[PDB]
């Protein structure tokens, strides 16, 4: 029986509020923090925040806050829901919001309940939060797959600039036979990375983003390769790592057009490339680079771009605003054949049996699924316990840099350790850990 | 009963091992994650790593790991020491290493036993930690005081450059009527600051500092205090907020002198200043800027200028590398009255008793008591139990960025709520947060 639901205030990496929920039960207080996301991907359900600009910025969560605390917590106590039932919990969710994107409660008040309930039907079942989850989601657990972590270790997109269009540069330790061994090699390129850097761009190249990368001042991506390719040589571990891109090309995309070098604005065009050519240009660095992911490569439209390139690509397609979490979008990316893997982001749709319903209909299309954080986290941990339990092979928590991203890493090392011979990492295969 | 002692090596808030101690009893698992602060005070319990380079670029704690599971755990199990009892607990942490500075087994080993065990006896006795902790120290809890959060926000010294020879700079909501308030202005201030910080010096100037301050590349100290009172300003919290300062001056310390243009190195000198000649420069940024506190203005074992600056300071001094939380140190620079607070550190002396033990004496001699992170931080929030039992008044846990940060900050939000009227916040007399 849940007895009380409440929430409160706090903050996230980048030092804005967010939603805070405490569900009590007979055994004890749940608690969860919801992910302030850089909002990104039209489509997805509604973030809440007061607006009032003479407080945090106008970002205040006081109404979300509200909305859980006064509207829900209330109808909650009421209804008698067993949280074992995460459906029936997010049922009940859903329909005291009536939105199709949560707009009139907000989607952090509602997640905030729905991922509390999970943890409060682990405690109940007596069982490590991982395996209700491989329970909820009806994932093989025999063996658990520990998935390989994809460490941004080179911010672009939102944190500095030169034309480095690119958002996201990661590091994969596929060649790893641990997920402890995968964090280490994570680990040791990583500081190289820094050093690298430090030497080529300044002592200032060496601060970091937002999720914990290097935020080097580099113009193109061959430039950023280059450098990652030097980090991996000098750690030792060439052949074990392997690379991710996370284009988020929505960024660039103008007059049905992508611009590679912005941050001008003497809007240079001409040189302004289409779905085509582009193509051309990921091919490029596909072949003289270690590439394994590519996360958004084209605009959150741009459905002929993804089809055609989809087509020759040879390598994982990362839909992360095509999609927004939305298997409304998922069912069209899967007809269009544009992706053929899932970027799960939990806040982007706001309730853990939509998430898990999402990730199930991928994977049935035979896609894969990244399970990720957003650019503005939390000290909660529910993602390392989500990939495990979803048996993805593969999850996006950050550079082994910043707690609220060593947070989740440190997680998995825990549930790793606890699984024994019962979890294998995924390795190469972490594109369809779930078939292993 | 303590029935099982273990430990694991995770990550730190920079990527580098630590030590994680997993302490069993009969009301479950306690866990306790040890800081990897950046090293700096000769005189301090030492740091144990593998050396090994060919693993974590030498800064393995596998030793370490080892020392609590092959030969702490045995022991403690064996010893049936009763928890609660904190110093029979750190005594007997000390009797099986025998070294004063904790080298035969580490520092990093004996803490996390020493910090697990203080947990296992709050559940035990039935109280938060914080309560415990005021037990412990034989704290007034009638009521608690929550204390001002000195929050880091601009970044010298490790960080980046120009001459900016200082380390921290740091706001201080003293103005504010709780702490949830104080950490509402500290990050709305913060978020000026970026902005203000981007416009000045360029998008990369807004990448954070290993705390989360920004580190923009600045010549002068002046030119730094300058940013953060237009931050103030702009924020609208002009007379709330509070400067502090960190000029960890071991740093710039070279023949008798100090260099405050460090990072040449046509090591320009003629400039450099003696003690005295530094005295005024601080005396100057006194009167200007809103000053409070100044931490390390004169290098580890520059007692002379210690004592005479302090003679006419007027604003907290307080000592961090001079005194390395050793309360041999301590004793010393309260005969000579160097200074009148204390940084308490507690992976500098290895132990809680230890810790609790400094901050006794410091309060004794009229000392304040400011509560401190390390450079390398985790998701643990001992830290903010501690200095709530410890009744200080103020804490210095990074800026309002980072979760290895927010995470101790959040951690407050939280007590400060659940102390409903039993709580004050130290505001202005955050200084004596003790007496009050
Ligand atoms: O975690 C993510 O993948 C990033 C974008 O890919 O999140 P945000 O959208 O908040 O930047
Ligand atoms: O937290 C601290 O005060 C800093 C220095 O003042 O720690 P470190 O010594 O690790 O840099
Ligand atoms: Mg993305
Ligand atoms: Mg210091």
């Amino acid at each position: 029986a849940v007895s009380k639901v409440y929430a409160r205030s706090v903050y996230d990496s980048r030092g804005n509020p967010t939603v805070e929920v405490e569900l009590t039960t007979e055994k004890g207080v749940f608690r969860s923090i919801v992910p302030s996301g850089a909002s990104t991907g039209v489509h997805e359900a509604l973030e809440m925040r007061d607006g009032d600009k003479s407080k945090w910025m106008g970002k205040g969560v006081l109404h979300a806050v509200k909305n859980v605390n006064d509207v829900i917590a209330p109808a909650f106590v009421k209804a008698n829901i067993d949280v074992s039932d995460q459906k029936a919990v997010d049922d009940f969710l859903i329909s005291l919001d009536g939105t199709a994107n949560k707009s009139k409660l907000g989607a952090n008040a509602i997640l905030g309940v729905s991922l509390a309930a999970s943890r409060a039907a682990a405690a109940e079942k007596n069982v490590p939060l991982y395996k209700h989850l491989a329970d909820l989601s009806k994932s093989k657990t025999s063996p658990y797959v520990l998935p390989v972590p994809f460490l941004n270790v080179l911010n672009g997109g939102s944190h500095a600039g030169g034309a480095l269009a690119l958002q996201e540069f990661m590091i994969a330790p596929t060649g790893a036979k641990t997920f402890a061994e995968a964090l280490r090699i994570g680990s040791e390129v990583y500081h190289n990375l820094k050093s690298l850097t430090k030497k080529r761009y300044g002592a200032s190249a060496g601060n970091v983003g937002d999720e914990g990368g290097v935020a080097p001042n580099i113009q193109t991506a061959e430039e950023a390769l280059d450098l990652i390719v030097d980090a991996i040589k000098a750690a030792g571990h060439d052949g074990k790592v392997k690379i991710g891109l996370d284009c988020a090309s929505s960024e660039f995309f103008k007059d049905g057009k992508y611009d590679l070098d912005f941050k001008n604005p003497n809007s240079d065009k001409s040189k302004w490339l289409t779905g085509p050519q582009l193509a051309d240009l990921y091919h490029s660095l596909m072949k003289r680079y270690p590439i394994v992911s590519i996360e958004d490569p084209f605009a959150e439209d741009d459905w002929e771009a993804w089809s055609h390139f989809f087509k020759t690509a040879g390598i994982q397609i990362v839909a992360d605003d095509l999609t927004v979490t939305n298997p409304k979008r998922i069912a069209t990316a899967i007809e269009k054949k544009a992706a053929d893997a899932l970027l799960l982001k939990v806040n982007q749709i706001g309730t853990l049996s939509e998430s898990i319903k999402a990730a199930q209909d991928s994977f049935a299309a035979g896609w894969g699924v990244m399970v990720s954080h957003r650019s503005g986290e939390t000290e909660d941990t529910f993602i390392a316990d989500l990939v495990v339990g979803l048996r993805t092979g593969q999850i996006k928590t950050g550079a082994p840099a910043r707690s609220e991203r060593l947070a989740k890493l440190n997680q998995l090392l825990r549930i790793e350790e606890e699984l024994g011979d019962n979890a294998v990492f995924a390795g190469e295969n972490f594109h369809h850990g779930d078939k292993l």
